């Protein structure tokens, strides 16, 4: 509540990451390269964010990428259409998101129909290329699926700052060249500290 | 004209990058480490950035950072006051702009005027702690002056898409852990490409 803005603000970064390699080509740099073709990205504007959970948190993140001209969908079970219309938010059913997203974020508690809300017939019925945001907890994106879906190239990227378990222990996410990560920032901000 | 919303969209996913060490982050979790104490960050709500030139890109730049509740001030020789604040962007002489800022971004061409804008007397009266991007020309900002105000603390961060010389031949920049980089990739998306 108090750290909503901070969690939708790194969420936010975590997209415009994903977008443009921005850590992946920080660490290219460092360790002296210069790898433009390697890191040719894309523009958020005009492309599709699906938002996984519309509370505070998820609002806060669809006007904000609002701003940059993306198109924001979602669903929550628990939110109406009406409240979500009020922040530029067309709510769907989750089958009809799928197919329509280029970015997914996720902004759900963890309970049994959210642990793999992204999983491998989740992934399926995604467009090729989807990228992928968990900031809110670990296990809401099945990590044995996200990383198959990296393999593929059916998810082109992903970025957490949650885990199944903290640290992972399980290193292949982590380690993949599509995935930008944190230990667990989402409310490290010298502000959510200090009320 | 086409490649202004690549270079906004970089531009902004820096200062996010700045606010929450985002890729220093996803280095030290690629190092195995699990380090939350060392990349507690700042919130972009409610702080100031300033924009250095108002032209296309500093406007767009602007108000995708007003979304994220940014106080939005700013400098340009040409653009009218008035004009400026009907994009959301205070005009201020940059004497005033200095001390103001948390965050400034350099949206320029390169000029005898714009050349070191950035140099030892401009930051001595920035803010102590204010974060840098330039995502625009390499020299805006003078690169032993930014050198100089990260060692010392005077500038906490700095974001560079662009160098001096390119690749930078000079490398106590890049190498430093407060600076986040890219290889001039501001209009390296496939829609600028593509027209
Ligand atoms: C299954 N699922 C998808 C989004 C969501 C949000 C909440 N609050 C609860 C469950 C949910
Ligand atoms: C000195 N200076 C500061 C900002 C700026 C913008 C333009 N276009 C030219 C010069 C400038």
């Amino acid at each position: 509540n108090g750290n909503s803005l901070s969690a939708a603000e790194l969420t936010c970064g975590m997209i415009m990451c994903l977008a443009r390699q921005i850590p992946q080509a920080t660490a290219s740099m460092k360790d002296g390269k210069w790898e433009r073709k390697k890191f040719m990205g894309t523009e958020l504007n005009g492309k599709t964010l699906g938002i996984l959970g519309l509370g505070r948190i998820g609002r806060e993140v669809a006007t904000r990428m609002q701003s940059f001209g993306m198109k924001t969908i979602g669903y929550d079970p628990i939110i109406s259409p009406e409240v979500s219309a009020s922040f530029g938010v067309q709510q769907l059913p989750l089958e009809e998101i799928w197919p329509l997203c280029d970015f997914i974020t996720v902004h759900t508690p963890l309970l049994p129909s959210t642990t793999g809300l992204l999983n491998d017939n989740t992934f399926a019925q995604c467009k090729k290329g989807v990228r992928v945001v968990n900031c809110a907890r670990g296990g809401i994106v099945d990590e044995g699926a996200l990383l198959r879906a990296l393999q593929s190239g059916q998810c082109a990227g992903a970025a957490l700052d949650v885990f199944t378990e903290e640290p992972p222990r399980d290193r292949a996410l982590v380690d993949h060249e599509n995935v930008i990560s944190c230990p667990h920032l989402g409310a490290s901000t010298k502000e959510a500290q200090s009320r």
